[PDB]
RNA sequence: AUAACUCAAUUUGUAAAAAAGUUUUAGAGCUAGAAAUAGCAAGUUAAAAUAAGGCUAGUCCGUUAUCAACUUGAAAAAGUG
DNA sequence: CAATCTCATTTTTTACAAATTGAGTTAT
DNA sequence: AAATGAGATTG
């Protein structure tokens, strides 16, 4: 009888329902509630609408921002447990003057002044230490006993912030002058013949001074004579800066050879760089390794360690002593001179100056960039030069400490712990303690330190005390935890479930992927009459030969090293392999550099030990634990090696177990699967084939909720959303239907700037680029697709080897690598800046081998720079392949509308499994329902070819009229060519000619390209489509005026308000931060969240005397007060003030309610107090179709006959309004700029008549341009009146309803 | 369509950390002058909170997913035109 | 009242698993 | 990232 159309999106699900000849039934419904209607006719077609399902990323940071929150607190907690008896001695109450600090003095229970409790005592305080910092260099410098509170406070304030751990070990901060002229030494002893000279170079001012690394590098090497920056030295000084240069050209390698000091990848990078030029330079790279370190310390320290151990302290208050002078200054130069200006900058906090820098809301940056113009314009050089070193006026507390390691505060808090241990024996008790508060973490593979109660914690406990910093390795259970941290992700084999997924870099896994390879190689000699697998002799002999030798294994080294050598062929010819075998033995070699000896490697009792080993260096990245691990295995190999094994680590693991591998055997041969890959005789087999064969045995002794399943896919958690969505429309529709099931069902799916310019920014820098420098850039600047190309291109065309120029882009070419005739692709994979495309080369195929013979080297350059892609690269480089073969082509054309996304796929298998049920008498399964899916463009296609068109503007209506559309075109396909089943429907020379039909498989809908008016199926000659008759349906199907648009309602969840905390002020609105905070002292938050509305009809005092007055209102139930709502929402409404509440006429009323007013007028709720529009406009198809064709031959003396359309759609959107919207002031703004605005041409006034709708659109008012005429959104800020309207509750279709008088 | 492998890009999910920001309070303002109001001096730091909170009391949990109405269920979801 | 204008926490690092797409080798 | 609910001021 029938069939279902869906277009999925991430917004929206269309839906429609067809008969026999495309059209789409009305049916009568009943309703419900207490109104006059009892039913509604219904068109079977329409759309849910829904806001977008969100990822869990937000939620993820909020909750591990809270941990940190809480840890902090018992970090601080622990230190003041540790200091209590003691401070009783001092001072009663120190600590409660500390956490009362907030509370204002009425509230405070102790005196206001929080360290010493006096006015004169804390004034002194600070006239001694204007800084924390001021008093930690004190304390770590003083041999003085000290006031136990000062000593607290210091480690307290090292502690709550106690920066990174980004750097494994510990630092004693180095005093780089001596590590440069080391650095010059280790190099001259190494170049005996030409040396470099130390000169008298002040390497400590150039390579800490505030510039950029590579204009220090530039400087470094000025004072060296002849020696260039590209030079090995040169390339030294980079590596030592951060940089990351290219040591190849140095040393003659024909391979890269580039050393970033900051990837963890540095030490086989030199390891492999350094086997292949020779150990003796292995000094100099270590040398530039410490240079670095020392050259990132001078960042932050910025003073002689010989005057004091608290290097950070004294340059926090060097950034204090320079403030203060360089403000006397200042503040000097402004009287003179600029006297009028002095009140705005040092007064006004409004300003950014120097007012509103301290004062008020104004960054570094913005003070800096509000005073250049004050400072330059004045006689001010040197303040300007801090300017631009950023150095000017520096607080100590700023977005740049970030770069702090926490070693640095240890070595602050350990020497005040020596310091005053002397003079308190329980800081000498507690020494070790304390530094482990500050030193102390979690790791991140043990997880939450919780009981039973985290879903989020994998944990587990070695015993049950409470567990602290110190007992941490004996309470927690670090092995095992960190053991469930990766294997409770890890895939288990899923041919033997039970069974766990071999490390991919374990030994066993890569002589199986090597052997399954090698199984398939076949060859050829003149003599032979057929290729020849290899035996299990000659892949023995490849193996040892080739593959436990060499790293790779070329097709020539097969040829030469293998087939010449052993088995004298001078020529010989490779079936089963292209260039270089896929496979290796990594591992194999990476542990025969560290343990040296290679017939332990080859010795098979050995193997289980192996095996361990990469376990270990895989499950583990923690070199502690690794070592543990190892232990057993020291006696085996020299300390040395053990050392070495330590620091090997891998990641990643495979598809397959070791018992599926070799474990199990088959019966007859009594072999593994790596048994028959390594000699299966004349049929040499595949692990598929051993996995399938009938004669062995593996294959038998393998064979041994719709919401959980959705929400398990791969994918957006937004298409998630549509597809359960999808999922519960259809269950309705069939509901609606008699629970008689749809014979077809056709399902359609739908389709920064910071990464961009960390991308550009780390490209150029690689290559050594200066068009940043020459260009500067920003962020959102990179939004432009052509600018954007620009920088990845490094300034260059990418077809023709020249300059681009950045004032020219207008004039410039964005061009598709791989045409877009053959394939859609927006991004920037598929595209390329060019000054004109014609030089691309032909038109039809890939960027021509004159291309490709040019630029191939520039692009091998970019794709090292990562400045494009792997993908992009293989595209643009495949016209020396052929470029696209004819059979590409088809391919292309047959996956624009064959659709291949697994998304999709499962969407057709949920609906697939959920409708076909039943197994026929051969045990298979009966599809009484197909499943079709269609990609998009059949149906846009459709909808150019016939001028079925679509504006989104107008109303929702488009995706309903989608989903019609693919239930008749993708019935009408099947119908018409049932073999295609097999392509479109779910479950289970030539070239040319598959391009030709795939290209026109959608010409039986046409009459001539010439076809019958009637087409049919030849095999059973049934009528698919009719084009007298059945496209005139398709049109009165668009033009339906009644469409079912819902607006699914719902709850709103998230955060209890916005987060910022506003100053104290009175107003009832300021939410309390804290039970006791009463935010007219305290300040707090403002605008909470509505969860839903509810519905109250009772009594509220009124005036001095509370007389009772009867109430209908809609009370707007907070996020926050939800729970005590539900709890018991009697004695939460009577808390409000409401009473004799009426309990069963509580309605609930989450987001977007809808009510309908007089006159077809319709809002949804927007929140308790404000609402949104309800209705849809419904545009007749004529007027919908002259947009269409006027905004963008036949079709123009069409558009210029019917420009009166122009005036009758103002009419309808009027006249709308007027019924609907109720805006009058915006309704005559745009009736008044329309009629502005008539000399324009047409297309321009269509365009610009689509943005007006906008006013009528459904939901929230928005704001839009007519011309050049904004009109300000209207909202609609009263829900008064819907507490008289007539609410409506609706089935996810709309097709049920239930409608409220809401009089009571 | 599936399976293993190579290379790469993307997406989703989790954990452990860092720097700021904000908010109240504390950093004795000074002279005039009744009064506001002037004149000048000043400023860089800290404590504490950072979803209200919860019981399960953990160095745990608290913003994702899921939700018409009615009858039924504690919930999923079932039953209703 | 409504018309108008304004506001909205930000950023950084480390470690890890799984799909998925898409260019390739081999098989069911 | 906007966009959209609502805070703040003005008509
Ligand atoms: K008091
Ligand atoms: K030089
Ligand atoms: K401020
Ligand atoms: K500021
Ligand atoms: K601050
Ligand atoms: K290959
Ligand atoms: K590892
Ligand atoms: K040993
Ligand atoms: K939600
Ligand atoms: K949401
Ligand atoms: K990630
Ligand atoms: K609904
Ligand atoms: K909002
Ligand atoms: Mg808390
Ligand atoms: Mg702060």
């Amino acid at each position: 009888k029938y069939s279902i159309g869906l277009a999925i999106g991430t917004n929206s699900v269309g839906w429609a329902v067809i008969t026999d000849e495309y059209k789409v039934p009305s049916k009568k419904f009943k309703v419900l509630g207490n109104t006059d209607r009892h039913s509604i006719k219904k068109n079977l077609i329409g759309a849910l609408l829904f806001d977008s399902g969100e990822t869990a990323e937000a939620t993820r940071l909020k909750r591990t921002a809270r941990r940190r929150y809480t840890r902090r607190k018992n970090r601080i907690c622990y230190l003041q447990e540790i200091f209590s008896n003691e401070m009783a001695k001092v001072d009663d109450s120190f600590f409660h003057r500390l956490e009362e600090s907030f509370l204002v003095e009425e509230d405070k229970k102790h005196e206001r002044h929080p360290i010493f409790g006096n006015i004169v005592d804390e004034v002194a305080y600070h006239e001694k230490y204007p800084t924390i910092y001021h008093l930690r260099k004190k304390l770590v410098d003083s041999t003085d006993k000290a006031d136990l509170r000062l000593i607290y406070l210091a480690l307290a304030h090292m502690i709550k912030f106690r920066g990174h751990f980004l750097i494994e070990g510990d630092l004693n901060p180095d005093s780089v002058d001596k590590l440069f002229i080391q650095l010059v030494q280790t190099y001259n002893q190494l170049f005996e013949e030409n040396p470099i000279n130390a000169s008298g170079v002040d390497a400590k001012a150039i390579l800490s001074a505030r510039l950029s690394k590579s204009r220090r590098l530039e400087n470094l090497i000025a004072q060296l004579p002849g020696e260039k920056k590209n030079g090995l030295f040169g390339n030294l000084i980079a590596l030592s800066l951060g940089l990351t240069p290219n040591f190849k050209s140095n040393f003659d390698l024909a391979e890269d050879a580039k050393l970033q000091l900051s990837k963890d990848t540095y030490d086989d990078d030199l390891d492999n760089l350094l086997a292949q030029i020779g150990d003796q330079y292995a000094d100099l790279f270590l040398a530039a390794k410490n240079l670095s370190d020392a050259i990132l310390l001078s960042d932050i320290l910025r003073v002689n360690t010989e005057i004091t151990k608290a290097p950070l302290s004294a340059s926090m208050i060097k950034r204090y002593d320079e403030h203060h002078q360089d403000l006397t200054l200042l503040k000097a130069l402004v009287r003179q001179q600029l006297p009028e200006k002095y009140k705005e900058i040092f007064f006004d906090q409004s300003k950014n100056g120097y007012a509103g820098y301290i004062d008020g809301g104004a960054s570094q940056e913005e003070f800096y960039k509000f005073i250049k113009p004050i400072l330059e314009k004045m006689d001010t050089e040197e303040l300007l030069v801090k300017l631009n070193r950023e150095d000017l006026l520096r607080k100590q507390r700023t977005f740049d400490n970030g770069s702090i390691p926490h070693q640095i505060h240890l070595g602050e808090l350990h020497a005040i712990l020596r310091r005053q241990e002397d003079f308190y024996p329980f800081l000498k008790d507690n020494r070790e303690k304390i530094e482990k508060i500050l030193t102390f973490r979690i790791p991140y593979y043990v997880g939450p330190l919780a009981r039973g109660n985290s879903r989020f914690a994998w944990m587990t406990r070695k015993s049950e005390e409470t567990i602290t910093p110190w007992n941490f390795e004996e309470v927690v259970d670090k092995g095992a935890s960190a053991q469930s941290f990766i294997e409770r992700m890890t895939n288990f084999d899923k041919n033997l479930p039970n069974e766990k997924v071999l490390p991919k870099h374990s030994l066993l896994y890569e002589y199986f992927t090597v052997y399954n390879e090698l199984t398939k190689v076949k060859y050829v000699t003149e003599g032979m009459r057929k290729p020849a697998f290899l035996s299990g002799e000659q892949k023995k002999a490849i193996v040892d030969l080739l593959f436990k030798t060499n790293r790779k294994v070329t097709v020539k080294q097969l040829k030469e090293d293998y087939f010449k050598k052993i088995e004298c062929f001078d020529s010989v010819e490779i079936s089963g392999v292209e260039d270089r075998f896929n496979a290796s033995l990594g591992t194999y070699h990476d542990l025969l550099k560290i343990i040296k000896d290679k017939d332990f490697l080859d010795n098979e009792e050995n193997e289980d030990i192996l095996e361990d080993i990469v376990l270990t260096l895989t499950l583990f990245e923690d070199r502690e634990m690794i070592e543990e691990r190892l232990k057993t295995y020291a006696h085996l190999f020299d300390d040395k090696v053990m050392k070495q094994l330590k620091r090997r680590r891998y990641t990643g693991w495979g598809r397959l177990s070791r018992k599926l591998i070799n474990g199990i055997r088959d019966k007859q041969s009594g072999k593994t699967i790596l048994d028959f890959l390594k000699s299966d005789g004349f049929a040499n087999r595949n692990f598929m084939q051993l996995i399938h064969d009938d004669s062995l045995t593996f294959k038998e002794d393998i064979q041994k909720s719709l919401h959980e399943h959705i929400a398990n896919l791969a994918g957006s958690p937004a298409i998630k959303k549509g597809i359960l969505q999808t999922v519960k429309v259809v269950d309705e529709l069939v509901k609606v239907m008699g629970r008689h099931k749809p014979e077809n069902i056709v399902i359609e799916m739908a389709r920064n700037s910071r990464e961009r310019m960390k991308r550009i920014e780390e490209g150029i820098k690689e290559l050594g680029s200066q068009i940043l420098k020459e260009h500067p850039v920003e962020n959102t600047q990179l939004q432009n697709e052509k600018l954007y190309l620009y920088y990845l291109q490094n300034g260059r065309d990418m077809y023709v080897d020249q300059e681009l120029d950045i004032n020219r882009l207008s004039d410039y070419d964005v061009d598709a690598i791989v045409p877009q005739s053959f394939l859609k692709d927006d991004s920037i994979d598929n595209k390329v800046l060019t000054r004109s495309d014609k030089n691309r080369g032909k038109s039809d195929n890939v960027p021509s081998e004159e291309v490709v013979k040019k630029m191939k080297n520039y692009w091998r350059q970019l794709l090292n720079a990562k400045l494009i892609t792997q993908r992009k690269f293989d595209n643009l480089t495949k016209a020396e392949r052929g470029g696209l073969s004819e059979l590409d082509k088809a391919g292309f054309i047959k996956r624009q509308l064959v659709e291949t996304r697994q998304i999709t796929k499962h969407v057709a298998q949920i609906l697939d499994s959920r409708m076909n049920t039943k197994y026929d008498e051969n045990d298979k399964l009966i599809r009484e329902v197909k499943v079709i899916t269609l990609k998009s463009k059949l149906v846009s296609d459709f909808r150019k070819d016939f001028q079925f068109y679509k504006v989104r503007e107008i109303n929702n209506y488009h995706h309903a009229h989608d989903a019609y559309l693919n239930a008749v075109v993708g019935t009408a396909l099947i119908k018409k060519y049932p073999k295609l089943e097999s392509e479109f429907v779910y479950g289970d020379g030539k070239a040319t000619a598959k391009y030709f039909f795939y290209s026109n498989i959608m010409n039986f809908f046409k009459t001539e390209i010439k076809r019958p008016l009637i087409e049919t199926n030849g095999e059973t000659g049934e009528i698919v489509w009719d084009k007298g008759r059945d496209f005139a349906t398709v049109r009165k199907v668009l033009s339906m005026p009644q469409v079912n648009i819902v607006k699914k309602t719902e709850v709103q969840t998230g955060g209890f308000s916005k987060e910022s905390i506003l100053p104290k002020r009175n107003s009832d609105k300021l939410i309390a931060r804290k039970k006791d905070w009463d935010p007219k002292k305290y300040g707090g938050f403002v605008s909470p969240t509505v969860a839903y509305s509810v519905l109250v009809v009772a009594k509220v005092e009124k005036g001095k005397s509370k007389k009772l007055k009867s109430v209908k209102e809609l009370l707007g139930i907070t996020i926050m007060e939800r729970s005590s709502f539900e709890k018991n929402p009697i004695d939460f409404l009577e808390a409000k003030g409401y009473k004799e509440v009426k309990k069963d006429l509580i309605i609930k009323l989450p987001k977007y309610s809808l009510f309908e007013l007089e006159n077809g007028r319709k809002r949804m709720l927007a929140s308790a107090g404000e609402l949104q529009k309800g209705n849809e406009l419904a545009l007749p198809s004529k007027y919908v179709n002259f947009l269409y064709l006027a905004s963008h031959e036949q079709k123009q003396l069409f558009v210029e006959q019917h420009k009166h359309y122009l005036d009758e759609i103002i009419e309808q959107i009027s006249e709308f309004s007027k019924r609907v919207i109720l805006a009058d002031a915006n309704l005559d703004k745009v009736l008044s700029a329309y009629n502005k605005h008539r000399d324009k041409p047409i297309r321009e006034q269509a365009e610009n008549i689509i943005h007006l709708f906008t006013l009528t659109n459904l939901g929230a008012p928005a704001a839009f341009k007519y011309f050049d005429t904004t009109i300000d959104r209207k909202q609609y800020r009263s829900t008064k009146e819907v507490l008289d309207a007539t609410l409506i509750h609706q089935s996810i279709t709309g097709l049920y309803e239930t409608r409220i008088d809401l009089s009571q």
